[PDB]
């Protein structure tokens, strides 16, 4: 098992200047025959010419038009051919080949593949070496020449990278087109698609340059009533980058298209992007609003690509941060300006603090630039793409917009047309912070340590006020915790945006301000505050860190209620429900230990539950964040603070907390799930599909929210709007009526209703498998036994097998059952979807990553069904490495 150094880094022997590719798509195989125009590196010293090539069978190669003999000229092991130096040229020479690939049974979903009737490509990172023979890493640029062929009844819509240049018909119902892409740029960003494409198209006219630009989205037949959506989030993202960052497209066209059967959300092809249809494709009949934000989010981030990925290039795979966590950063200043509500930043953090928190106390936690890799699927990752995006943000907290924006042209500006590394991103910032400071002395090389150090810092607080002097301080401190990847961690370079409320009114006593904390503690002395304050730390969360705030339950109540940040306020609540969940979690497990007769838990503090309503009822409150308010934090947020974790206690805790607030404000549940029907339910523009209202979203999101608790408490008389609810048009509504009435008599009802409203869209039939996963069942095992036999059956579509199984791995006392039921259940799965889908196995190991926070009985369950795993002959390479990292094996 080879590993990767970052550290090992050289330029290549070789030069590859020119690839020409001819691909012919036959009914069992696929031929393709690739000439690559070569040239000897400065760095070369007389090496073997070694090329990437998985899984490809060789009909011949050839230097310079001259066949090369198998064994003493060469070999090939089904993953590297070898060239042996002696018959490799000292100056510019041709390669040739001709493979059999079989895109047919390639259900890996890399390299190419066929998805349905669609043949597609998916080239990130490793997949172009299963395609032909290359050289196979991103600092080897080439120019493309690209021609497919295939069967024009099959595969009328054929597309590659660059401009079609030429269509031509060829004997036997086949036909062919050539496609010239003369920039240069990396192989893991070639694609190519066949199929019956149906498209939508538009053209949008460049701010500046007045450049026309065709813009063209595709999908099967039976869906392309559904790619609206698509093609206005493309368009909103090119003005966005044009407005915020003043780029526009360099293309004369760029092809989205969806397909059914693809491991992640997208990919960035130049050109010719390519989409989960889960990612790409909507209609308000057939989606859950979710699939709104979804494809807002997916289009803009491969749209931001074409800058940060495509234009600007990688040197390495270890610099993925580089693109991804600021094109992730890039994507969410868009879906921020686009939805214009707090929840978008809101919903961005709290998976932040769950799934990527989780992942960095984990044994998978690394640094967003790795030290190494085995498999570099592996690291595409929550925290090179979450935590890197936060770490791409803090440099905009830091500098303000404006400089912010300097800095990011100086980026753009050296690098466009470069490879390029995360120091030369953190130079450019540099340059706009000495811009900023108005001296040339001020670095950012503290700033580094982001990158490299592995961990989530702890910030805490202490406070003193003196009333006499007016003066206020904030004493702060950090911390992150040692880890595999550093013994000594040092102090980061750690932004605070800060303000002081006035706790006597409400209102701000200071401007604008962000302590930059670059040492292990620091005092921030505030002089003429004429009252204590409360303040309210990490606006926007302005550092990707645990925060404790040191604050009292009626301080956090009273910024709860009058912060001006969405994000204080909501940490403020999130802070008063940790506090309660911990203690009677405690309670809970005491008893259980001790197996008491008796004995008492800590209620509810009333004056929350009082604040809580108060912010229910203001008519001018977000209907976003009033269903944050409502809701516990999440099971992965939750599990950061306890050790040895009994999952039966921590559901009797929720259980208590919620029958705690509900048991005073269910009425007003009731009231409100009422008196926002109208807003949200209307159907005014149900008919447009460019008409897509984030608010009114939110407003259905909080009524769901809401049905959820008044049915769990068996609200009087809920069922009967339980079934109302299940009539409506919008599946967020009728899903929801499904997920509710788990806890009636009436779940089978609308289980099979809601099926029959679900089974004719693709799309809309595998959020009804979500749902059904996700529902609240005491017989959820029965239900999936069902799942299986009647729906899922022997599917090897990814969409299929995660909607089955990952909401169930959520449900906290089921999955969690003593008897280890459900961790044999996922294991089974992940063996078997291994045998086919290595990556999306890996996916499927996920509820594992917090095995080592589990009672001592579960920890040993977990583990057991982990090494089972790992014991499986045929175990993928991705596979195994994963699970090696997670068990610390
Ligand atoms: C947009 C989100 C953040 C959801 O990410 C993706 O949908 N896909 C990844 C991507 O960055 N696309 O640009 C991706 C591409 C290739 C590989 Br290999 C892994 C992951
Ligand atoms: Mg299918
Ligand atoms: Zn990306």
């Amino acid at each position: 098992p080879k590993i990767h150094y970052r550290k090992d880094y050289k330029p290549s022997g070789f030069i590859i200047n020119q690839v020409t590719l001819n691909i012919n798509i036959h009914d069992q195989e696929t031929i393709v025959r690739s000439v690559l125009d070569m040239d000897i590196s400065k760095h070369n010293v007389g090496e073997d010419l070694v090329f990437d090539g998985v899984g490809l069978k060789i009909n011949e190669i050839s230097i310079n038009n001259k066949k090369l003999v198998e064994g003493e000229e060469y070999t090939y092991d089904n993953e590297f051919l070898t060239i042996f130096s002696k018959f490799v040229p000292k100056s510019k020479f041709a390669f040739s080949s001709e493979v059999i690939i079989h895109p047919e049974t390639n259900y890996a979903l890399t390299g190419l593949y066929k998805s349905k009737n669609i043949i597609v490509s998916q080239c990130e990172a490793t997949g172009f070496r299963r395609i032909t023979f290359f050289i196979d890493r991103p600092d080897m640029m080439a120019k493309y020449d690209v021609t497919v062929t295939a069967d024009k009844e099959k595969y009328p819509v054929l597309l590659s990278n660059g401009d079609k240049v030429n269509e031509f018909e060829i004997p036997g119902g086949r036909h062919g087109a050539r496609f010239n892409d003369p920039p240069l740029k990396p192989c893991y960003l070639f694609a190519v698609v066949a199929g019956d494409l149906k498209h939508l198209s538009a053209t949008y006219i460049t701010k500046y340059t007045k450049k026309k630009v065709e813009l063209y989205v595709f999908s099967e037949e039976k869906y392309v009533s559904k790619l609206q959506w698509a093609l206005e989030c493309l368009k909103k993202s090119m003005a966005f980058d044009e407005d915020y960052f003043g780029l526009e497209y360099d293309l004369s066209r760029l092809n989205l298209v969806a397909v059914s059967d693809f491991n992640v959300g997208a990919m960035e092809n130049k050109g010719l992007n390519i989409f989960n249809a889960n990612s790409l494709l909507a209609s308000k009949k057939n989606s859950i609003d979710f699939s709104y934000a979804r494809i807002l989010t997916v289009v803009g981030h491969e749209y931001f690509h074409q800058y940060t990925g495509n234009r600007v290039t990688l040197r390495d795979w270890f610099q993925l941060t580089l693109k991804e966590g600021l094109t992730v950063h890039r994507e969410n200043l868009f879906s921020e300006e686009m939805t214009k509500t707090v929840t978008t930043r809101l919903s961005h953090v709290d998976l932040l603090r769950s799934v990527q928190f989780l992942e960095d106390s984990s044994p998978l936690s690394h640094p967003i630039r790795p030290e190494s890799y085995v498999s570099m699927e592996n690291f595409y990752t929550t925290t090179v793409y979450d935590k890197g995006s936060e770490v791409m943000r803090m440099y905009l907290t830091i500098l303000g917009e404006e400089y912010y924006k300097k800095g990011f042209d100086i980026y753009i500006k050296k690098n466009d047309g470069n490879t390029a590394t995360c120091e030369d991103f953190n130079y450019a910032m540099e340059q706009a912070y000495k811009m900023k400071k108005a001296d040339n002395s001020a670095n950012l090389n503290q700033y580094l340590l982001w990158f490299s150090q592995s961990g989530t810092p702890h910030v805490s607080f202490k406070y003193n006020y003196d009333a006499e002097k007016k003066q206020y301080s904030i004493h702060v401190n950090q911390y992150t915790k040692p880890d595999e990847n550093q013994k000594e961690k040092k102090p980061l370079f750690i932004p605070i945006s800060v303000g002081l409320i006035n706790p006597e009114n409400g209102k701000e006593m200071i401007s604008q301000t962000t302590l930059e904390l670059t040492k292990e503690s620091d005092t921030f002395v505030f002089n003429n505050i004429a009252v204590k304050p409360i303040p309210s730390l990490f606006r926007g969360f302005s550092a990707p860190v645990y925060i404790e705030d040191q604050l009292t339950d009626e301080e956090r109540i009273l910024l709860l209620k009058y912060d001006s940040d969405a994000f204080v306020r909501y940490n403020s609540c999130t802070n008063i429900y940790m506090k309660q969940i911990l203690m009677n979690y405690n309670e809970f497990l005491k008893a259980k230990n001790e197996k008491l007769e008796s004995f008492q838990l800590t209620p509810v503090n009333a004056q929350f539950i009082d604040a809580i309503k108060y912010l229910l009822e203001d008519p001018h409150a977000d209907a976003g964040f009033k269903s944050y308010i409502v809701s516990l934090p999440q099971d992965r947020y939750i599990i950061n603070f306890v050790s040895n974790l009994d999952t039966d206690v921590l559901a009797d805790t929720k259980e208590y907390i919620y029958k705690q607030i509900g048991d005073k404000l269910n009425d007003v549940y009731y009231k409100m799930f009422k008196s926002l029907e109208a807003k949200a339910d209307d159907l005014t523009y149900f008919n447009d599909e460019s008409h897509v209202d984030f608010d009114q979203m939110n407003m259905r999101t909080l009524r769901n929210t809401l049905l959820s608790l008044l049915s769990k408490a068996q609200y009087p008389n809920i069922l009967n709007e339980i079934i109302e609810h299940s009539k409506s048009p919008y599946p967020s509504n009728w899903l929801t009526s499904l997920s509710v009435s788990a806890y009636f008599d009436k779940y089978f009802e609308l289980y099979d209703k809601t099926y029959k409203l679900s089974k004719d869209d693709e799309l809309l039939l595998q959020e009804w498998l979500k749902t059904v996963s996700r529902s609240d069942r005491k017989d959820i095992y029965e239900i999936l036994k069902k799942l299986e036999n009647e729906v899922l059956k022997d599917s090897k579509n990814p969409n299929d097998i995660r909607a089955v199984y990952l909401p169930f791995t959520n449900n906290l006392r089921r999955f969690h059952d003593i008897s280890g039921k459900g961790y044999k259940l996922i294991a089974e799965v992940i063996t078997k979807t291994d045998k086919f889908n290595p990556m999306v196995a890996t996916q499927l190991c996920e509820p594992f990553k917090l095995w080592n926070k589990l009672d001592t009985k579960r920890q040993e369950l977990m583990l057991n069904e982990m090494n089972t795993m790992l014991q499986e002959p045929q175990i993928s390479n991705n596979l195994k490495e994963y699970l090696l990292r997670l068990t610390n094996k």
